[PDB]
């Protein structure tokens, strides 16, 4: 039970310090781990053990307090969340709000507030309702005192009205680890454990899959991924959507397969039961031939019987982005046609616009998602040579 509790969401424009102040977070200052980070959503997790000092009180992630040497003693482990780059952050949150409980917004203090990317990332989580927030006012010690006031206020103007307007602005130093200990008290006190509840149906997002046999017992396969609901238990029966892809009339067709939960990593240990934060690695019993090479990444583990339906098209309530972030602004209404691209959960696919309605549109997917009706769905339309998300849409019945 010593798993991550919490996935903390890592935004701020480009360079503002978001990577160095996760490492100043975990401790890790070498080192790869890439190899895990999600594939649909280039997501990627980085655990920390959050501690408190008996002895001077403060908090800090290292078994040895920073500021006495005295032992700590263990509070919460929590994980923090990234993607490489704006776009994939930006689809992340729209994509898999489920997957964050709380977000810390790096803003850098020797540059106007708010920054292009800044005013999108606040938008987004906005968007999704995640109100557990933390400000790091990062590059404190690059400023003086007048404009680091100054940057501060700007801070206070921009949140205002808005899902961080109650977030604690924290003024520190990522790259020299200057006033981290106030920004993990933070951590405690405005991103808690939610009260989930443990006995609802499990369901977890699969974010990659493997074949951990040694090249050449041969163990079952392995999924990876995200429980957002419930939980598992070595032993469960998990039934897995959409399933085994097959050919009938030369068209493909899913199967959804049922297996039994062998084993279960979390938190860098086996454990019996798993839950909500950090990555899961989920043993199975399934033929290692049926999960090598990702072939299960952005399906949907559930209990048999209580997962939510796959979809072969989706009707989706549309809601385009007031994006700010190469000229290219003006986001163009979506037409009869047209190819997109969907994120929903982990699950990933083009999808065929193929009638519209007043603020919504149908979409013929390549490849089914198991998705529950109200899931949001990020949309991107490929602008020239890459894709950009163009807004969200809510599945409905
Ligand atoms: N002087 C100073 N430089 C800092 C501080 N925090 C980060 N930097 C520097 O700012 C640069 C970008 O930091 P980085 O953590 O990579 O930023 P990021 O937000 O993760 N970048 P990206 O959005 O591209 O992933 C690096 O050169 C880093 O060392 C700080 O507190 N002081
Ligand atoms: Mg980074
Ligand atoms: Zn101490």
């Amino acid at each position: 039970s010593r798993q991550a509790e919490v996935n903390i969401g890592m935004v701020g424009h480009v360079d503002h310090g978001k990577t160095t102040l996760t490492k100043a977070l975990t401790g890790v200052w070498t080192d790869s781990e890439e190899l895990r980070r999600g594939i649909t959503i280039k997501i990627g997790f980085a655990d920390a053990e959050i501690r408190r000092c008996p002895n001077c009180g403060r908090y800090s992630t290292s078994p040895v307090c920073p500021y006495c040497g005295h032992e700590t003693e263990f509070v919460r482990r929590v994980s923090f969340i990234d993607a490489p780059g704006h776009e994939a952050l930006m689809t992340t949150m729209l994509a898999g709000a489920s997957l964050m409980d709380g977000a810390i917004l790096v803003i850098a203090a020797n540059e106007p507030c708010p920054r292009p990317q800044t005013r999108e990332h606040l938008m987004a989580l906005q968007i999704i309702g995640q109100k557990n927030i933390i400000i790091a006012q990062n590059k404190i010690e690059l400023v003086d005192k007048e404009k680091a006031l100054e940057n501060y206020r700007q801070i206070k103007e921009f949140i205002e009205g808005t899902v961080a307007e109650n977030a604690p602005i924290i003024p520190i130093s990522a790259l020299h680890g200057a006033n981290i200990d106030v920004l993990v008290k933070a951590i405690e006190d405005f991103i808690p454990t939610p009260k989930r509840d443990p006995n609802k149906p499990p369901k977890m997002l699969v974010l990659r899959s493997f074949d951990v046999n040694k090249p050449g017992k041969l163990v079952g396969g392995v999924l990876d991924g995200s429980i957002v609901q419930g939980k598992l238990k070595v032993g469960d029966e998990i039934e897995i959507r959409p399933g085994v892809p097959y050919e009938e009339h030369g068209r493909i067709k899913y199967e959804p397969i049922t297996t039994e939960i062998v084993s279960l990593q979390a938190g860098g240990q086996f454990v019996e039961e798993a839950y909500p934060g950090g990555l899961v690695g989920v043993g199975t019993k399934l033929d290692p031939y049926l999960t090598k090479g990702d072939l299960m990444a952005g399906n949907v583990v559930g209990k048999p019987g209580k997962l939510p339906p796959v979809w072969d098209s989706l009707r989706l309530e549309v809601h385009l982005l007031e994006r700010v972030v190469e000229q290219e602004l003006k986001v163009e209404p979506i037409k009869r046609k047209e190819v997109l691209l969907l994120n929903v959960g982990t699950a990933r696919t083009m999808g065929l616009v193929t009638g519209l309605g007043k603020d919504e549109i149908e979409v013929k997917l390549q490849i089914p998602v198991c998705a529950e009706p109200g899931d949001r769905v990020a949309i991107s339309r490929q602008i020239g040579s890459r894709w950009r998300l163009i807004g969200y849409g809510i599945i409905k019945e």
